[PDB]
């Protein structure tokens, strides 16, 4: 179907950056509720990222999986792109991890259980994400999570610097252990609140990133401690493996 404007009610944003906001959509004739983003053509070429969108669409016709936002398809006018997206009904994690501060041990270990069924797929296809935080996480109306936004996504091998791995911040070679870094500083966000590696100044976080220099609060249980230590190594190779993070004990314990 070569879709049009004209094929949706627009509703109330969903969310916003400065390349375009989300906005809630209508498809007028089935009454489909769905999210539409809105990419500004201006933005996207004067900062050559046209190829990186192009990729995106084209990678998300081949995934399927409950734990993934669907991308159904674009369509462009004379200004502006917008994305047929999947709209996520309990929204970000970003916004709900900023609602409770913190996460308890077991909807933390439960997202990243359905992360890490997410990569896994991802890494079966050889999909690398590289750009998994919170605010790419979003909620179905179960309550499940779902990654999202493809965008900076490539084919193995190949903001803030908060959830970037060494070997990635480095600007050299990289592969899926990259998204095994991420998950790791996801963990220890949703059970501390804030990030392993934040500093006030983009130098200060790569200072701490590349030596990898890190400590935990007193409340952060030892099974806790194991995972993320074992996940957050300089060394990708030494890192885990997605099927070791699913058969961690203290996944197995407290994931639902
Ligand atoms: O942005 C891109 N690609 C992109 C953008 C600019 C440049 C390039 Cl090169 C690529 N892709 C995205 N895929 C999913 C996205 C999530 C949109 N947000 C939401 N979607 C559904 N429900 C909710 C509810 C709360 S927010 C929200 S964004």
């Amino acid at each position: 179907r070569q879709w049009t404007l004209e094929d949706f009610d627009i509703g109330r944003p969903l969310g916003k950056g400065k390349f375009g906001n989300v906005y809630l959509a209508r498809e007028r004739q089935s009454k489909f509720i769905l999210a539409l983003k809105v990419l500004f053509k201006t933005q996207l070429e004067k900062a050559g990222v046209e190829h990186q969108l192009r990729r995106e669409v084209e990678i998300q016709s081949h995934l399927r999986h409950p734990n993934i936002l669907r991308l159904y398809g674009y369509f462009h006018d004379a200004t502006r792109v917008y994305l047929i997206l999947e709209y996520a009904p309990l929204g970000t994690v970003y916004r709900e991890l900023q609602k409770l501060s913190r996460f308890d041990e077991q909807r933390t270990a439960t997202y990243i259980t359905e992360l890490a069924n997410a990569l896994s797929y991802c890494h079966s296809k050889r999909v690398i994400h590289r750009d998994i935080k919170p605010e790419n996480l979003l909620l179905g109306s179960n309550g499940e999570l779902k990654i999202a936004d493809f965008g900076w996504s490539v084919h193995a091998p190949s903001g803030t610097l908060d959830y970037l791995p060494p070997e990635m911040i480095e600007g050299r070679m990289h592969d899926e252990k990259v998204d095994l870094w991420s998950l790791g500083v996801l963990c220890y966000e949703f059970l501390v609140g804030m990030p392993p590696f934040e500093a006030h100044t983009y130098q200060e976080t790569y200072r701490r990133i590349s030596r990898v220099e890190f400590t935990f609060p007193d409340f952060v249980t030892e099974g806790a401690r194991d995972l993320i230590s074992r996940l957050l190594k300089h060394n990708a190779s030494q890192r885990l493996t997605l099927a070791e993070v699913l058969e961690h004990p203290w996944i197995k314990a407290n994931s639902s």
